[PDB]
């Protein structure tokens, strides 16, 4: 039985838009932690929102009275940050969250060689708040893998962390963890990385892909959005330089993010609104556009400008463009994630069965039958061709 534990406002600071908003927020005995417009015995709610084992902490910058719940998500460090009046209600709030994180720990438990010098370090993928990713090559074999690296202290304040290399994604066209491993200091978190060269520079030296092409890469997109949604994850980062290829041709999405890029934010989350499995859709949505049209739906160099666009402008094409391929993207932007294809109680039903697909079997799909429109220039998976 899914009760309320604790509802009530918060000044809330915007993901993105690093601005606050007062939002009214239900803490549910499930680990639910979302925040609406206005007060509103419901649908699985996202992982995303949940407070499980997440860390709480107090602050009194920009403001007295603020607090933050940090979470682990698989390997990224994710930040929800919030306010309140009183130093009275900061507490009563931050255990209530913690309450709601030790039922819900306690619930998990009852129903259920590697070291740094293994490897060499080669070059900073990227780098963030809690982290970095770093390419790696492990020694004994010579393969190359992303490094993941994060500070103990951010999480932990563990040997229980290493439990991902089980909850590891099987799915094809997602970044699997190899290994994972903790020092004294900090959690590492060896992960794929494919040598097949990043979709932005393919994309970049190609102009545009054909709708085939488009169509083949984002049908192996859409298998690997199925898989998350129906593990209640949204993956919210799609965009073109998240997309990489495997030696062979086929997609690997990344899991590098480290605590963006405002061209990709989709209209309910630029408002701070509750958003779910449809942003999904609508990133999809863009990097399709980018794929078949060479360009980006919505940009301006002013950020106030690219939001109305992305909030108001309807979107426009190449008449060049078959009918199929503007339907697809006109129904993965629109504005309103329940008028959005992908958007509805069937999620990626409603998206493979677009007309746009109708050639997919999806089952081929998932099963890496379809063979790849293009082959990268590498012979092995250790070919470092791509790697600069
Ligand atoms: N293994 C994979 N390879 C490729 C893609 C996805 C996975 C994967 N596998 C997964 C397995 C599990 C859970 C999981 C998720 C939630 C709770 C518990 C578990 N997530 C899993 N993802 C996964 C989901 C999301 C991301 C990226 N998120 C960025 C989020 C953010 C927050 C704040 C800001 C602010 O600005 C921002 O910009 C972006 C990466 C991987």
């Amino acid at each position: 039985e899914v009760s309320v534990i604790k509802e009530g406002w918060l000044h809330k600071r915007g993901e993105y838009i690093k601005t606050w908003r007062p939002r009214y927020f239900l803490l549910k005995s499930d680990g639910s932690f979302i925040g609406y417009k206005e007060r509103p015995q419901t649908l699985p709610p996202l992982n995303n929102f949940s407070v499980a084992e997440c860390q709480l902490m107090k602050t009194e910058r920009p403001r007295p009275n603020t607090f933050v719940i940090r979470c682990l998500q698989w390997t990224t460090v994710i930040e929800r940050t919030f306010h309140v009046d009183s130093p009275d209600e900061r507490e009563e709030w931050m255990r209530a969250i913690q309450m709601v994180a030790n039922s819900l720990k306690q619930r998990a438990a009852a129903e259920d060689k590697v070291t740094m010098n293994d490897f060499d370090y080669l070059k900073l993928l990227g780098k963030g708040t809690f982290g970095k990713v770093i390419l790696v090559r492990e020694k004994a074999t010579g393969r190359y893998y992303a490094m993941k690296i994060l500070r103990k202290e951010v999480i932990i304040a563990h040997t229980v962390t290493e439990s991902r290399v089980l909850q590891n994604t099987r799915h094809p066209f997602l970044t699997a963890l190899k290994y994972a491993f903790q020092t004294h200091d900090r959690l590492c978190f060896v992960m794929e990385y494919a040598n097949g060269g990043e979709l932005f520079f393919h994309l970049s030296r190609e102009r545009v892909f054909t709708e085939e092409r488009a169509r083949f890469y984002g049908a192996e997109i859409v298998s690997a959005l199925e898989y998350l949604h129906s593990r209640d994850v949204v993956y919210r980062d799609i965009k073109l330089e998240n997309l990489m290829l495997d030696k062979d041709g086929h997609i690997k999405i990344t899991d590098f993010g480290l605590c963006g890029t405002p061209e990709y934010l989709a209209p309910e989350v630029l408002e701070d609104n509750d958003y779910g499995r449809a942003v999904d859709w609508w990133g999809l949505g863009v990097v399709m556009y980018e794929m078949m049209c060479g360009r980006l739906p919505f940009y301006n160099q002013d950020h106030e400008r690219l939001f109305e666009l992305i909030l108001m402008e309807e979107i426009r094409f190449p008449r060049t463009l078959s009918p199929e391929a503007k339907s697809l993207l006109a129904g993965l932007l629109k504005k309103d994630p329940k008028q959005r294809l992908g958007g509805g109680p069937s999620d990626a039903k409603e998206v493979m069965e677009h007309r746009f697909f109708l050639s997919i079997n999806w089952q081929d799909v998932v099963q890496k039958k379809l063979l790849p429109p293009f082959k990268p220039q590498v012979t092995s998976e250790v070919d470092t061709r791509y790697f600069d």
